[PDB]
């Protein structure tokens, strides 16, 4: 069967049998990262090896270690001690997750806090967020949480809607102490409500709203076989899942006749980073990156048909290993559906009296993940016309603070006495482009406005102009919407018809990338959402924008120290970083839950085809 | 009944009767526009009185007029001589476009050209394009079409396969004369036919898509009363419909809690231009503006049921004038429908245990047109959260030319000996404001990077800055993509909850604005579509970007002229006008007809709602 069949039970089981048997999994160890390697270079024919790299945690104090199992030949292949203060932290844990409230609560400078604020401690929930990287020396090489407080008036009330302000704590995890907390002053806990299932704040529940009811009666136009790999409409790609990437794609590849044609070898969502810009030194520090320091995965939602996913759904339900190597089942983890979009094209000839009109139709690939407040839906969208999409969906609560009375530049008030702090929401999408085949280069195209003057001279004429990206130290890019700027990934050893080489072109939305100062933390941090485009040359162990360990790893590590080996680039085996994000000033509407907001990109062809590839579609039945 | 009710074939047929009864419409004139006229300010208690404009061409060459009739009191209010040699030629019509091809055959240097080719002349098809104002003295106030030839192998061939490059010919549609006729030299003419519902071309259809049924077994959730009225899940609005723009909406509300309240009190698509960037003599001339010149809605498409509009449709029959003041029936017109949009809120709560999940629902308006080989769809989505968006819908043959065999800078080839000139498809959104009322203001918002320093010692905070727009001439704003810039229209006397003015947010695509020399023809003649934002003072006459009468006018009619008045803006009635379009350089993908490309914009409230509007929403059934 496949190499890139999803992990099942038996492999998570064998995996925890096979590490406990090398002595590598005892009692005081957590795992705390666990996924699949994906096949090397050139190796498939022939011989399974089904290989798995593994996170360790020690619970006790000692170093953890990274291992890679073979699950094929049931072998330890290597096992390497971390050092955490150089190369960071291993990611959060969800058993830590709810150390941080119990910890505080049984401490006597928390207590003293709340008590000044007329506060219930049993009332008080704590939210623990990843730490950073600050001044704070006695971090270094230790395990740390940051907490805010929010009261919760009731078992089933919004938290989010009473933050406590002026009050921050820090907390080691793995010694189970509390390291700080700071107190800067007394806010008022905003009192109103935000709970958005009480009748008494909804009002009535409209009753106009029909039913719209979507069905395929002989079944979806989908096969899906071996588990995970789909063929749809002349495409075929294998949909994988990783506990920290959430859903990938493999061999995404188009049968154009009788050739099957690749496209792009690997797609995912390779970190996010969501910055806020609040300058509070209650909040000041606050940066999350979902994906490398708490593991988007591992938070997905089982999704409910007719609410979550409506029509008809297939569904994969991936397995994931706990903290302890036992499997678990996240059902329904994963939608697959197809879905109409309009109209594909549509003419009506007055020469030739032929009218002509098809319906265009796109695959969609869905998960949802849930990490505190913030839930979001990664959309992966296949087209008819060879059009690929990916589309990030934004919602949940805002994360809330007092609303000072003075006002505030860097926060919005949403309620009495309530604000919500400024922050973006970041995507870095690794694209390992395969254009029919792997020798790819990558041309930045703008926009060309010429000038009034000979050759020219009713000043009509505009034109483009193709960069060709030779080098990774010249493959760091900025947009520029103003000139039109696209990105075409091209293969310059095949040709279509007309001698030209094939390619596909990056549209972006151009939003804003980080705004935070240039030498700030966040920044050395997250230096792959300064740019919204990236190239490096292939390698293994380059697999993340921002190193294999994020949580508390100092600036620098992943893409500038990739491209600083200046690698060719040009026809190549090469991998696309492309930076998009929503720049999030939170308004009155999106409280008490906020609507969905969304962001992403899409790659279309671009001479790929000899001509249009949806000329073989017939008219609706 | 409503004065925003869609003219009947009863009004048609009275304007008729009124014109003729007062001498205004013998057997030598034409009308070139028939459309209602909107209520003028504050006046609608009480009183009907249903007015259209009229504009009236002599066929025997004797000046146009602009007429304004009465049909309440069937009576004549207006007559005035047009001077085309100074305001502009009136709309082409119908029947002008097929007298191209007609006096062309029976030309002796047409026929020579096309004998040096080779070319039957039954086989030439001529394409008939506006003239635009350029170097021809002898054209002013003659009224002119140029025409580009393409052959026809057969009747049901595909005429733009086989361009017929390096000839022109411009032809007076009054006097019935050929003024000129350019040969630049023989181009081979394409062989490859370019038919798209051949077999030959095709290969065998697809077998493998299933239905996909899109049912509504209750009915739709909109109701329509009075011929044009809306109402659906809290918004109410008019659609109406003009031979010139299209589909118009009116009276755009939404009602919050017990009052009904506006947001947009017209919104329409004022013009577009379809620039060229081929500097060749050929083609340098050529430029389209479809609603000022040809009138889109008079060539809007009868929507096909399951083909063009899917799901439980209403269909809106327009009804305009023919060119002797009959009505016609443009039956099925424009598609009303509601579709599924997906998760509009979600939020999965740990310390609540409260699991929370929306769908989201659009109202769609939607009507086709086409002129000559393009096609475009106008669409008007309405969202459950207070979102409005607008989508143009690009497709159709892209129109061609010879590719040189040096190459080209400004064509792209599609198939041997085949061409595709660049240029642009650009569009004017009129929205004619009333956020909560007339008293409105715009603010142009960008984000504000802030510098590491005392009060942000970590480098992480940012802001936003608002600029408000005082007056006109303050008023013609550019896009920029890099600091996330948008406009939003408030209401200064009308607060939220928070002390606040309500207020509206557009966002703009930040596509390529027009790219022509700033000194062009087209530049002039298309100043709007320079700039991405304007914003007038609200006056009757108004209406049109580009001026009242585009045909062969020169430069400077319309927002320059409006706007040089600097009117006060700050609190008053105001308009909008926004600028966006597609940049094309055609693909072999686009060939031999385009999958639709798609461009637009949106508002969403900012501070309009004291809450979320959608809490009320229930559970999918
Ligand atoms: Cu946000
Ligand atoms: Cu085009
Ligand atoms: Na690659
Ligand atoms: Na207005």
């Amino acid at each position: 069967a496949s190499p890139f069949r999803l992990a099942s039970a038996g492999e998570i089981s064998e995996v925890q049998g096979i590490l406990r048997t090398a002595g590598l999994l005892g009692p005081e160890k957590r795992i705390a990262y666990l996924g699949v390697l994906d096949p090397a270079r050139g190796a498939g024919s022939e011989a399974e090896d089904r290989r798995f790299r593994v996170f360790i945690h020690d619970v006790s104090g000692a170093r953890p270690q990274e291992v890679t199992v073979s699950v094929t030949n049931g072998t330890v292949i290597s096992a390497v001690e971390l050092d955490t203060a150089a190369t960071g932290e291993l990611p959060v844990l969800e058993e830590e997750f709810e150390v941080v409230e119990q910890l505080l609560a049984t401490d006597e400078r928390w207590l003293k806090a709340l008590a000044a604020r007329n506060l219930d401690v049993s009332k008080v929930r704590v939210a623990p967020l990843s730490a950073g990287v600050f001044e704070y020396a006695e971090e270094r090489g230790r395990r740390i949480l940051r907490g805010l407080a929010f009261v919760q008036d009731f078992p089933e009330d919004s938290a989010w809607a009473h933050p406590v302000d002026g009050l921050v704590a820090y907390v080691d995890v793995v010694s189970k102490e509390v390291t700080r907390v700071i107190d800067t002053g007394v806010f008022p806990v905003p009192a109103e409500h935000g709970n958005y299932t009480d009748p008494e704040l909804t009002g009535p529940l409209r009753t106009t709203q029909k039913p719209i009811s979507i069905t395929q009666p002989e079944g979806p136009s989908f096969t899906v076989t071996g588990g995970n790999h789909i063929e749809w409409e002349k495409w075929s790609l294998d949909v994988g899942f990783d506990v920290r990437e959430g859903v990938v794609l493999h061999n995404i590849a188009f049968r154009d006749g009788d050739r099957l044609r690749p496209i792009i070898n690997r797609a995912s969502i390779a970190e996010m980073v969501v910055p806020y810009g609040d300058p509070s030194p209650i909040r000041s520090w606050q940066n999350y990156f979902d994906t490398g320091e708490y593991l988007v995965g591992q938070y997905a939602n089982s999704l409910e048909l007719g609410c979550d996913c409506l029509g008809d759904i297939t569904y994969l339900s991936p397995v994931i290993s706990d903290a302890f190597g036992n499997p678990r089942e996240i059902r329904n983890g994963i939608c697959m559906h197809e879905e109409d979009w309009g109209i594909l094209a549509k003419h009506s000839d007055l020469w030739s009296g032929i009218n002509y009109t098809r319906r265009n139709r796109r695959m969609v690939i869905s998960f949802f993940t849930t990490i505190g407040n913030y839930d979001y839906g990664f959309y992966w969208y296949l087209y008819l016309d060879g059009t690929i999409e990916f589309e990030a969906k934004a919602t949940g609560v805002v994360f809330t603070s007092a609303f000072p009375e003075g006002g505030s530049d860097n926060i919005s008030q949403l309620a009495p006495g309530l604000g919500a702090p400024f922050h973006q929401h970041i995507f870095s999408a690794r694209l390992d482009m395969a254009i029919d085949g792997f020798t790819n280069r990558v041309e930045e195209e703008d926009v060309v406005r010429q000038t009034m003057g000979p050759g020219n001279e009713r000043g009509n004429a505009f034109s483009r102009k193709r960069t060709v990206l030779t080098r990774e130290s010249e493959a760091v890019r900025e947009a520029d919407a103003r000139t039109g700027r696209t990105w075409i990934i091209s293969n310059p050893e095949s040709k279509n018809r007309l001698n030209e080489p094939v390619g596909y072109k990056l549209h972006a939305h151009n939003q804003p990338t980080l705004l935070a100062d240039p030498g700030s933390s966040i920044a050395r941090r997250a230096a792959f959402a300064t740019k919204d485009l990236w190239v490096t040359r292939y390698a293994d162990d380059e697999r993340y924008p921002t190193g294999d360990f994020v949580n508390q790893h100092s600036g620098g590590a992943g893409l500038p120290s990739y491209i600083a080996q200046d690698r060719d680039i040009d026809g190549q085996d090469i991998v696309v970083w492309h930076t998009f994000g929503l720049t999030h000033f939170p308004r009155v509407e999106d409280w008490p839950i906020m609507p969905v907001d969304t962001v992403g990109f899409k790659l279309r062809p671009e001479g790929f085809f000899d001509r249009s590839p949806v000329l073989d579609v017939p008219a609706n039945p």
